[PDB]
């Protein structure tokens, strides 16, 4: 059973799939597609969208998975990272929802020239971004554990760190001296998962 | 127990919470907040965002739930509408993800001056809207049952009907003589759930 994570963007939507697998201690192969080869690769991907995950058993049979956060939730559920109670499940989804709202602001900046980019970044960093970071800070405070939901790793944790890194991609100093719970979350996450600590260092 | 669904909106994000409860045969109270009353209501809502769900027990204890699709997933999970196996769960999340991509196109048209709204409606209906509808059609085909995932109601079913109604909101004729599996899905869904059939007329 061989897992291939097929994607173009190293900083993209595959991050949540890769981090789930890393934290789960699961081997996989990264297959990165270049812009140049995409037109030729597209018709070979069911649904024609990346990221996608190709799973090949030892009899050469192929199962395809599409929709990156659906894949990540499947892999997370399989390896006990989607909450241990229905209440924890709710809170996992709550924080994923909140991080996706933040991610969607980051998305407004993508594929622009110098400006719109500069103009968008400025609008989002003064608008919804700080509101959303505050909401996430309070969700983290309300955890019954040291992590986003309880004390052990969930998808909510990995989705969060990926989205924060996009925020800092826009303004590296944006969270400096602020959102201590968010910095504290990352410290704590890296402690609970040497694997992810290792992966993120590399 | 007493469930209150607090929202704007209407044809908004509350639809998936309400449809889930309706399909689960769970009673609840709708509390609709006017634009005029929102400034005074906001500080009483944790996180200051709607939709939100206020749950009051017999002892007058108050539990708040936020993030509408996290709420919808909680309620769906509690009532066996999130798939019966891990593969069914992945497929529920797959279709939810696909419908939300469609929903995001619909969102580009909201709160616009009619000028650019007309321009946006025209832009998406020729762009990603039919691409996404085709993807959803193929997802429905791949179901092992008559509904989006298997033969029984899941959150994916309700998210799909809500989003398709938004598309027809933009162009009431867009799916006429097209996407037969989508028409077929809705045919089937109302059959499988007399409760929802009722709600969707009433």
């Amino acid at each position: 059973d061989h897992i291939k994570v097929i994607y173009f963007n190293g900083r993209g939507r595959a991050e949540s799939i890769q981090m789930t697998l890393v934290a789960a201690g699961v081997n996989y192969e990264d297959e990165r597609i270049s812009f140049q080869d995409w037109p030729k690769i597209k018709p070979t991907i069911p649904g024609g969208r990346l990221p996608a995950v190709k799973i090949t058993d030892n009899h050469g049979h192929v199962k395809w998975m599409v929709e990156s956060l659906a894949i990540a939730r499947y892999m997370a559920k399989k390896h006990h990272m989607m909450g241990g109670t229905e209440e924890e499940y709710y809170n996992v989804e709550k924080l994923i929802g909140q991080a996706e709202d933040l991610e969607h602001e980051y998305y407004k900046t993508l594929m622009k020239p110098e400006e719109e980019k500069q103009k968008i970044i400025k609008e989002i960093l003064n608008g919804k971004v700080p509101v959303l970071l505050d909401i996430i800070c309070e969700s983290l405070k309300a955890s019954t554990g040291k992590l986003a939901v309880g004390d052990k790793v969930t998808l909510a944790d990995l989705v969060l760190i990926a989205v924060i890194d996009h925020v800092t991609d826009l303004d590296k100093e944006f969270l400096t001296g602020k959102y201590p719970e968010i910095h504290k979350h990352r410290e704590n996450l890296l402690a609970s998962s040497p694997r992810l600590a290792k992966y993120l260092s590399d």
